């Protein structure tokens, strides 16, 4: 109650996160060094004892949080929610995606991944575009190319590798089209097509997720410094309308 | 008449186009397992009738259309026709690009595809003076190093298609260039400008496509949600210098 | 004098300009023609014919022109210098390049070309900075490299080749490095921030060329519309400042 | 003092700093020379007389300079400090890097560098998440290929390296996952998400280097010129609201 609010002003403090994120790395450290497979069995044990203790610290945390905030409130934050699946499902095969709490954690870099997610909704029709183009460039190319070319076309799902090789630019004409050429001499109609359409699309798609991930991310930063982001320069004028429009009226 | 509207008020529903939208998807489902060689006669009989299907549904959809609009309506807008045109040659040999209907269908993937298409003019002298580059580049390089390397360079042709692979930089060192300088010690004159000039030019003509596009699309999804769209600051200055002539001619 | 005014009336209309066009495209779809090594001695000789007719309307054309402007005055464009020397050293081994004419006698394609080279001063220093980090990087790999590895970068010019191909990421691992750490295992020491550097340098002198050029050619597109261009936003707020200084020394 | 002052004039005049340009310049060729190991002793003792003598020069220079400003004031700017160093390191193996004061000496060439390295703390945060990524993605790589595929995954330092050269798409497939796979079948689910996640945050961290460098750099070039830059839009309407509300509040 007055512990409640004492225990956030500590979950809320500068040096309770830089604890959180040294935990976070030390426990990335020992994973890290748990992938050496030349470890003696002790030096494992050892490690293994470091990341127990440090899920150990993770549970209190959260507990500290699912306390002070109650299970309402906790979990009306989707980091608060991954913070605690994460963690959870450690209590039951990658544990090294446990890392990724020094992004839920430290507050610019959730304001990174925050622009990102949130730009995604609006490039979702560039998105789809890509999917369906791949979608027929597939089928197209397993009917096309895939009694002579089976490893790269023998089915739909080779295809989808493949094209998606060939929309990297990736060995693309010595590896695989000049290949097919051999045997199929106008298979450059397809190639070439499929080459420009896709870098174009998969370049709109990277450049509109970029663009507005950092106009996202850099007004999220401004709120959290002050409150407030800068008002649109349409805003500005709109609201320059307002204050023209009445300084006309006055001026009658 | 009220037959003509209400019928109007069937095809522009959401419902409607959501059934359309599934009848693609499951068209398109269709001609993907179909591309798999090793199914029973009955499997693909099956498939073959669920295709039949679904291309009729496409007949009634298309006439319910050309009907409560007339033949001139209809025809009027490039989607109907694409949409027509699509549907009709089904009636007479890559029956996956009817996939190709998601977009003609769904109205924010039209407006990604239309913002495109309307960038295409405004980079059209970019992407001839690529042309141009290619053209020039192919007539050299079929003439210094055809007789020696007639697999990349015999004839035009060939120039051409392995001027566009050396473009987009695949192997272009390893795989063509450093052979060709064996015999040819001076040919990285010609291909490290050929090199920088379109990978420079072909980035312009990208950048210039995908930034128009994109403000394109953007005042269509504008239109279609408000009736209008955002006026250029530019208009908004314009339209402040009419009220601020006004206001001191007021003033006086 | 009213014929020098006559003269430059054909020079300056559409149907002139279409016509030498149509004699740019002919002379290099001639050329074009001759790569191919299994013509007849009839038919080189005929479409060689061709070529000197080509050449023979050009030469009529330049002389209408260095007339109709005298020699002061024609000499005063760079275009016209550039088709002068093109045309004239035709008289005296890489013909193809009077397909460049398309670009000086095509205005849409000559406003392009001249944003890119007006875009060039202000790109000067970040691309003397990438020369630099090549000079330093090829000194570099020639003295750790050089002696086990001659043939990528056994001297200067070798290197500076082999720093290239990396640059621009071909087969810079499989291809060069891994076999380089072989013998040197810290080589990625080296490698790895020349790449980051130089893909980011160059990338920032792309950018920069582009997005200064697109500026430029759009100015030079409003110019040749309308005799002006849009005034900087920035000058509409310096000149909206004029008129709000003295909109508030009227009003006292 | 009046002996300071003079100095100084001369250290910030344009003829002094084209003469330590032309040093630097001829130190740089000399030291390519010099990679060239089919010299004479002699040609060899001489170019290396000919660096002796440049690096004399600097000492000069710098002394001219640390007196001419006092301790205080020449260590004071990281420029001054960066020459100081590089010239006195010589005085005790990459030479070569001397050349870089070709940046620290030539005005534009410097403030090309100042704005990248002031654009690197905004970026910070999109790098940190990249170096997060590829934490992750390389501990998992070495687990779970590391014992199947020990060259390129048998260790951390392994796994980080050829993810970079996956990151940068060079082989990708058929060099690197192709192989992967014809062992571990789904392994183009690790790998296919690592290329997307790592091309969109590297990209995003080039373009805001890139964006924000130029801005920089400009205003630097502005400053240098005439002692001022231009205010950013909002300041420009932010003052703009300023004499409007006194212009509504005189106009009562
Ligand atoms: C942008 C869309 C990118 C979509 C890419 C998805 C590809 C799916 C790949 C897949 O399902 N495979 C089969 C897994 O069973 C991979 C095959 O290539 C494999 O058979 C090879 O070893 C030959
Ligand atoms: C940006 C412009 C890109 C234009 C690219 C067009 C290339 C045309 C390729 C072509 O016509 N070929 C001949 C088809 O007859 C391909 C040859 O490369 C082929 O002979 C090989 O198998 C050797
Ligand atoms: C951005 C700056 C890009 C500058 C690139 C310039 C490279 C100059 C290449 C050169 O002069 N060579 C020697 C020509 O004599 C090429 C050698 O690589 C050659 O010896 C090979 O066949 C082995
Ligand atoms: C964006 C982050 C990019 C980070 C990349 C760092 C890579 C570190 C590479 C390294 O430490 N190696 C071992 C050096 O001891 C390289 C190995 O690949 C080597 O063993 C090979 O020859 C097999």
């Amino acid at each position: 109650s007055h512990m409640s609010r004492k225990i956030r002003d500590l979950i809320e403090s500068k040096r309770f996160q830089n604890v959180i994120t040294a935990i976070i790395v030390l426990n990335g450290a020992v994973l890290g060094l748990l992938t050496d497979t030349t470890l003696s069995a002790s030096s494992q044990n050892l490690l293994e004892r470091v990341d127990q203790l440090c899920l150990t610290i993770f549970i209190v945390e959260i507990s500290l949080k699912i306390y002070a905030y109650g299970v309402r409130g906790f979990f009306r934050s989707g980091w608060n929610l991954f913070d605690f699946v994460i963690v959870a499902i450690a209590l039951m095969t990658f544990r090294i995606f446990r890392v990724m709490r020094l992004v839920s954690v430290i507050p610019t870099m959730r304001r990174v991944v925050q622009g990102m997610l949130l730009a995604l909704p609006g490039v979702g029709s560039v998105a789809a575009l890509l999917t369906v183009v791949f979608y027929i460039a597939a089928v197209m190319a397993t009917n096309l190319y895939g009694a002579t070319f089976p490893e790269w076309f023998g089915d739909l799902s080779k295809s989808l590798y493949t094209l998606f090789q060939v929309m990297t630019l990736e060995s693309w004409s010595m590896g695989i089209v000049r290949p097919v050429m051999n045997v199929h001499p106008n298979a450059w109609v397809f190639f070439i097509p499929f080459i420009m359409l896709t870098t174009l699309t998969v370049l709109n798609l990277f450049i509109g997720i970029i663009v507005d991930a950092m106009a996202i991310t850099k007004e999220q930063e401004e709120e959290a410094k002050t409150g407030h982001h800068q008002e649109p320069i349409s805003q500005t004028l709109l609201h320059l309308g307002d204050r023209l429009d009445r300084i006309e009226k006055q001026l009658a």
